[PDB]
């Protein structure tokens, strides 16, 4: 039967404590939901009779997860091992209470011993049933124990009182248990409830296990014929098991280092993105969460049907090898070559190889093979390589430096010796140059030293050309001969002659495959093509100069190649809160590729699920599976790509005032653009808005990062001795980073002075609050704060998490331990530091309040001179005609606005207590830092190719010269690491100050003034902004004055009196139905048409729109009078 | 975008061990190109998503001589684009790349059942932009039919519909010419 | 040059420096083209951000700020879609 | 500490770290904690403290009195830094 | 600066650093000497 893990079988997988923070770590571990076999020993008289007693052999398997409910103490433990018995390795592990015992050594007893009937028969022994672990220690290497232990041995009977979980494993040697206890209630199902598992043993024993069974007691008594076979009774007992599997999980250590949750990466789509966050909970959102390709679904070997084999057999022995001057070439080819048999043979001294490495051979295809050939001395054997010089190696035989292929030698005295003693291998003693590769030369004329008259004859300063080795017997190791071939190998440029002894397949095409094409190995979907290959060309290549194209060696049609399907794979969940019903976008990818890539055939049942189903659907962007189309034009909650978006939607679901999880679906659709709207338009259709709403659009704007430097020295080295020396090798990098770091601190500086600084004093606000009605006071600063920032500075220095602030730090105050909790100490270990601000927060704040006092009390004239009182109803009054807004529509609503904005500025309290996304930007940066830094802090773990990434850890290794090596590799990647580092700081400044002087544009043109600069401050029409400071940034209370309201009108270009033309001086026509008005262009206040409203232009007909309409003279009432 | 694995590795498993070595930079690629990736949509919706609704134009092109025609969508078209836009999709060119122009025939292949080109490029790849060219056909369409029916006034408020003659009013003023200039020589505005 | 004719012709243990040869490389070039396309984004985004502007101020209103749209004073504009980027026709007015 | 290596400085600690655990981490792999292997508290670890040297001067030619500031240091340090303890007293003198 | 004149300004000359007073090594306690010593003492030796 099957049954559901759940979520349980988690253990702690490091004896590392760590205080509310969440691990990411990869081990054997048994996958949520996984399903658990039971097994059962149990009792059921009738001639159906169900009794069972389940002692079977199980599989080990990649480790196993274990659990046994328990009242009466049933099961003892388990005989683990390869074999689960004595026969070779193999773990005797018996549990009784406390106490735990395990034996190595052969085992008396077989798959079990046998227990459970005790007091005996009667007051004595009569020990019948003799039970013995081990005997005769002969041949015993191993035997463990931990702790006596006493037996409860109640009796007593119950339902499951408890439950006993374990996990088994063996890693790096060291098999370990992982086990709990916990009380229970329900013999039939594991419960629905997590609880991780602890490590009681971890012992280095090196056993490796395979398979194990379990051992469990049968009860006997005096109703029990007592038959050691037979003669038993078990009674009813069960248990689990299920087998781990290495995968990711995310574990949640609480506050006190506990594993409260644990998530297995592996599970599902959510999972998948809760290990990408790292987090528990994830919040609405698309997410990379790893990559997808097609597996091949088969293999194909491809090689031309040639059945001859070569000739080395003769080659390898000849009668007679080359004297090496006179080197014999052989060519060899249209065979199968099997060079393992040469490799394999021991005829050889020395096999080196430079292109190939001995055991590949036998995989590839060769276009062309020589077997250059000859015999020579055993000093000079070692000339024969790769630039190599010497009496062979210059004149005489000599390879390309870039040469492939093999060289084989041997000692052959046998070979070439003679008793007689055998002269004739010659070499090439002088030539008028150096010999070229492969190149060779006969010519033996006499050459002379230095008296030109020999012509053709050996006189006294004419000396014979070829000298030759002699080769006796009793020649001696260097002086004796030595047989060589080289193998010249030709490279897959051409068309293949000779052919390691693989087999050869099938041919098919379009299914993904792993390809083997004379040598050339590789993974794609095969095809036909329409190329026009030349009767010579094996085969062609893309820019990328890998292969696009194949002559399939047999048929010698073209194939051609492409890539096996793949795309990442993004993942769309709507918010833990709100589900866990999650769906999954395989980018690029066609549908029709899905089951085919992952490997359905191969794959359990489980996985079958996630490749098909009704819900599919295919965009351009790729492949969504789980999501369900939707015809509706909705605005766009999670982006898919291609214009596709999703959200999670109702469906028939029964309304309930509490929320739950479950029903509805995620839906995805083509993304509206946002609601249509079809505009009212006409020539002659203008809506004025008659109302507005003031509103405090915030804008948040990075303004440093988190000033940071960095001790290259520290951080590269550590401070130790070798790599500091080391580094002086690179010289100027070290003060080059320095240099920009801290051109990186100065201009963090300079953006925060450059922003706030922008006034030259601190202006300080009045005791009386008279700003007639303007409520600043949560924005003004609080006297006794303490720190006096404002109250909304305040919400936002809260709900920002800070890098750090006040900085400083005792060096006592960390001292252990503790440094975990803090980050920032961690990094001050770390070498990186981080550098306190200029501007305190406490300073920040006085600026800010300077900043926002002036704006208040002078407004934008303490940015031109000093600032320049003035009341705060009449600086609003300003702002009003900045906009065109004429200043009576702010009085005469005086209350009003201050309501609105008082208001407003109410609501902004409740967003940023609201959530995190009003604030943003900021909180993203002071994410960017630390994860910056926190990259940069684990590179400190990584290898990069070193033995090590604690350094101390190769110094302490190695010698010197290697050490230098690895450390010199480390260095380089430390390095290469700081400096992308600091790239992507210095980019990372780049943008953070294009935000600053941003920012410092705001602060002087919408701070300081008043922007014109249409949705540069805020969203909306700008008056003012407050400043107020945030951590590593600002924030700007854009009061943006926004019409809300409106009505149709008519209009008209300009109006016609005398034939003359109107037209407004500001503002524009506009009309109810009934009468004729001038009005200001944001707000509607009608006002009679007058000369003093509007100016005269040439005459009507050029214009077109025009009406008619009568003007009225401001003078005319006077002469009426 | 990049993947970085099967970029250095084409995702053999003897190369990615190795770059599991390397740390977090193979990861922290994947992240800058992703950053890249997200910043592209987000510089196009900072740039284009500027208007909340689509303002869509009206039947009736009465804009006071002003020919549009050019610049918005034409019907016709299976991606609405305008005009202009067309000349500018074939002025960009496909065709002298030899990388491109293979990407552009997999979209098209639509007879062929599982062909994952993804994987065709050696590892590097190509995410369609969030807003569609054709998606970005409409949005434009907006901003434009906003600029065309209602003036500055879709940048702070709702739409407020104001006739195209009228608007350049709003116009001339900006450069501090008197609107007269304008309408005594709307006409020949138009032509221009 | 290609990787995997090195794991055709060598074993695991050799491979391993020819490989971290060709990581090295690769890595430095994508961190390389990485750091370029990072600038050069950076570029796009200045001009992204430009272009924003100007689409708030040149398209969604009009801008006093000279030679900022167009090469006129300038009146408004019409964006147009370009592959990979933005067309806008401004509209300035030059005296001539 | 068990093989775990490190310079800090070392101060008991209120930590409650369940029976195995040896270590505690920071956020990112720094070995934060650790429990004493002859007695079992737990000590919370700071890092010795080290900053930038920044020297204060006017310009040279006007003067060439100088002042020496230590970044996040605690003046408390500076004697401890040094073996001031271990240095005699006219040494010491230095140090405070 | 690698220059006889500095302008006035705050200058990183070096990085300071606690140097390590003194040097703790801590560890569990240990036992099970070599055994075979007593094997030398035998009534006869383990046989090479």
């Amino acid at each position: 039967a099957y049954t559901n893990s759940f979520t349980r079988g988690v253990y702690y997988p490091d004896k590392v404590f760590r205080s509310s923070v969440l691990h990411s770590t990869q081990d054997l571990f048994l996958p949520f939901f996984s399903n658990v076999t039971w097994f059962h020993a149990i009792h059921v008289s009738g001639t159906n009779g169900t009794k069972r007693f389940d002692n079977p052999v199980l599989p080990f398997n990649d480790g196993v997860y274990f659990a046994s409910t328990e009242k009466s103490n049933i099961i003892r433990g388990w005989i683990f091992g390869t074999t689960l018995d004595s026969k070779t390795q193999s773990l005797l592990i018996v549990n009784n209470a406390t106490n735990v015992v395990i034996k190595v050594c052969e085992f008396q007893f077989c798959n079990d011993p046998f227990l459970g009937v005790y007091y005996h028969k009667n007051n004595k022994s009569w020990m019948e049933s003799e039970f013995r672990v081990y005997s005769s220690a002969n041949n015993c290497t191993f035997e463990y124990v931990s702790q006596p232990f006493l037996m409860d041995l109640e009796g007593k009977q119950g339902n499951f009182k408890n439950l006993r979980e374990f996990v088994f494993k063996n890693i790096d040697g060291y098999f370990k248990i992982y086990s709990k206890h916990t009380p229970i209630n329900l013999v039939r199902d594991l419960p629905q409830g997590f609880s991780a598992l602890e490590p009681l043993v971890d012992l280095p024993i090196g056993i490796n296990i395979t398979r194990f069974q379990t051992l469990l007691a049968l009860h006997r008594s005096y109703l029990t014929p007592g038959d050691s076979s037979s003669g038993w009774t078990a009674g009813a007992a069960a248990y689990y098991v299920g087998y781990l599997q290495p995968r990711t999980f995310l574990l949640k250590y609480n506050e006190n280092g506990t594993i409260t949750d644990a998530v297995d990466c592996a599970l599902d789509p959510l999972s998948e993105t809760k290990c990408t966050l790292k987090s528990f909970t994830v919040e609405k959102g698309i997410y990379q969460t790893s990559n997808f390709r097609v597996q091949p679904t088969e293999s194909i070997v491809r090689f031309p049907n040639i059945t001859n084999l070569c000739p080395f057999g003769e080659v390898f022995n000849a009668t007679r090898f080359a004297s090496v001057y006179a080197w014999n070439r052989k060519r060899i080819s249209n065979c199968v070559a099997d060079y393992s048999v040469l490799y394999n043979s021991a005829s050889f001294s020395t096999f080196k190889c430079y292109g190939v490495s001995p055991t590949k051979l036998n995989d590839l295809c060769f276009t062309n093979v020589y077997a250059d050939s000859f015999v020579i001395r055993g000093d000079e054997v070692r000339q024969i390589a790769p630039g190599q010089t010497g009496k062979i190696a210059d004149y005489n035989y000599k390879l390309p430096d870039d040469f492939t292929g093999c060289v084989i030698a041997w000692n052959s005295n046998n070979l070439d010796s003679k008793v007689g003693g055998n002269y004739n291998y010659l070499y090439r003693l002088f030539r008028k140059s150096n010999l070229k590769p492969f190149e060779r030369d006969i010519s033996t004329e006499i050459y002379q030293a230095g008296s030109t008259p020999c012509n053709g004859v050996e006189g006294f300063n004419c000396y014979f050309p070829l000298q030759s080795y002699g080769f006796q017997p009793t020649n001696g190791v260097g002086y004796q001969p030595y047989r060589v071939v080289v193998l010249s190998f030709e490279l897959l440029h051409a068309p293949a002659t000779v052919c390691g002894p693989k087999k050869s397949t099938n041919l098919v095409k379009n299914k993904c495959v792993n390809f083997n094409f004379n040598g050339l190995t590789g993974t794609g979907v095969l095809t036909e093509s329409n190329k026009k290959f030349l009767p010579f060309q094996q085969f062609g290549r893309d820019i990328a100069d890998t292969t696009d194209a194949v002559r399939d060696p047999q048929t010698l049609e073209i194939l051609d190649i492409t890539p096996c399907s793949f795309g990442g794979v993004s993942v769309i969940t709507p918010g833990t809160n709100t589900s866990n019903q999650v769906a999954v976008l395989y980018q690029g990818v066609n549908c029709t590729e899905v089951p085919v890539a992952i490997h359905a055939d191969q794959l359990t049942p489980t996985w079958r699920v996630y490749s098909t189903g009704s819900n599919v659907f295919q965009t351009r962007a790729g492949c969504l599976i789980g999501a369900e189309h939707v015809n509706n034009s909705y605005e766009c909650d999670i982006p898919i790509g291609a214009g596709i978006c999703a959200s999670y939607q109702t469906q028939t679901n029964s309304p309930g005032s509490a929320g739950s999880v479950a029903s509805q679906s995620i839906i995805a659709y083509t993304m509206s653009l946002g609601a249509e709207n079809s505009v009212a338009y006409s020539n002659n259709s203008i809506a004025i808005p008659t109302n507005f709403t003031i509103s405090v659009t915030t804008e948040i704007l990075p303004v440093s990062m988190t000033k940071t430097s960095v001790d290259c020295t520290m951080y590269i080295c550590g401070d130790s001795t070798e790599c500091s020396n080391l580094l002086l090798q690179y010289g100027s990098f070290c003060t080059q980073l320095n240099r920009a770091l801290t051109g990186i601190a100065v201009e963090q500086d300079k953006n925060t002075q450059e922003v706030f600084a922008q006034v030259k004093q601190i202006y300080k606000t009045p005791p009386i609050k008279d700003f007639g009605g303007f409520n600043f006071s949560q924005i003004l600063p609080d006297p006794s704060k303490p720190s006096k920032r404002s109250f909304i500075e305040d919400l936002l220095f809260n709900k920002v998490t800070l890098a750090d602030a006040g900085f400083i730090k005792q060096y006592g105050d960390c001292l252990g331990d503790i440094a975990a909790r803090d980050l920032i100490c961690a990094q001050k270990f770390n070498g990186l530091t981080v550098l306190p601000p200029l501007l305190t927060d406490e300073m920040i704040a006085q600026y800010t309040s300077a900043l926002l006092a002036g704006t208040i009390t002078s407004g934008w004239t303490f940015g031109a001179g000093a600032a320049l009182q003035i009341p705060f109803a009449m600086q609003m009054a300003y702002r009003f005609n900045g906009i065109g807004v004429t200043q009576n529509v702010l009085y005469e609503n005086q209350k009003l606005i201050a309501n609105q904005f008082n208001s407003a500025i109410g609501k902004i309290q409740d967003s940023l207590s609201s959530t995190a996304s009003a604030l943003g930007k900021l909180q993203d940066v002071v994410n960017q830092n630390a994860q910056a830094l926190n990259t940069l802090v684990k590179q400190l773990s990584s290898n990069f190719g070193a033995i090590s990434s604690v350094l101390n850890d190769i110094l302490s290794r190695l010698d010197p010269p290697e050490a230098e090596v690895q450390i010199d590799r480390l260095i380089t990647g430390r390095l290469q690491s700081l400096q992308t580092y600091v790239t992507q700081q210095l980019i990372r400044a780049a943008e953070i100050r294009a935000s600053a002087n941003l920012a410092a544009t705001k602060m002087s043109e919408c701070v300081l003034g008043q922007s014109k600069r249409v949705d540069f401050c805020g969203k909306g029409y700008h008056l003012m902004s407050f400043p107020q400071s945030a951590p590593h940034g600002v924030v700007f209370l854009h009061v943006t004055y926004v019409p809300a309201q409106e009505k149709n009108f008519t209009t008209a270009p300009a109006i016609c009196h005398d034939g003359k033309a109107h037209f407004p001086r500001e503002g524009v026509f506009v009309s109810n139905g009934t009468h004729w008005f001038v009005t200001q262009r944001n707000f509607y206040e009608p006002q009679i048409i007058t000369t003093d409203n509007t100016f005269v232009s040439g005459n009507c007909d050029v214009v077109i729109g025009i009406v008619n309409n009568t003007v009225y003279d401001p003078l005319q009432p006077e002469l009426d009078s």
